[PDB]
């Protein structure tokens, strides 16, 4: 199965709008940030999800947060099975 996926990068500030990408689900009751970033590299090559920390989109109190995640971690959707994640660029 593949699910929807929607991701904005962050640099400055965000400065366009997100992509949206479909990724094939490793097992089928939950993404997991490895999926996503293996889907990118196989898009996007080797050398560009690695230039951002991942978070995932997520309720808190009246409105959301971003929930930092590791490659190992499980990805929670918000609203409708929708998943919206974070790259945020990683200053070194």
């Amino acid at each position: 199965r593949i699910v929807p996926v929607v991701y904005y990068l962050s640099r400055n500030g965000r400065l366009d709008h997100p992509h949206f990408i479909e990724v094939p689900l490793s097992s089928h009751n939950g993404l997991y940030l490895k999926d996503v970033i293996n889907r990118l590299n196989d898009l996007r090559g080797n050398g560009m999800a690695c230039l951002y920390s991942w978070s995932s989109k997520r309720t808190y109190k009246n409105g959301f947060v971003w929930y930092a995640l590791s490659d190992e971690d499980f990805i929670f959707p918000v609203h409708g099975q929708e998943y919206v994640l974070k790259g945020s660029q990683i200053l070194d």
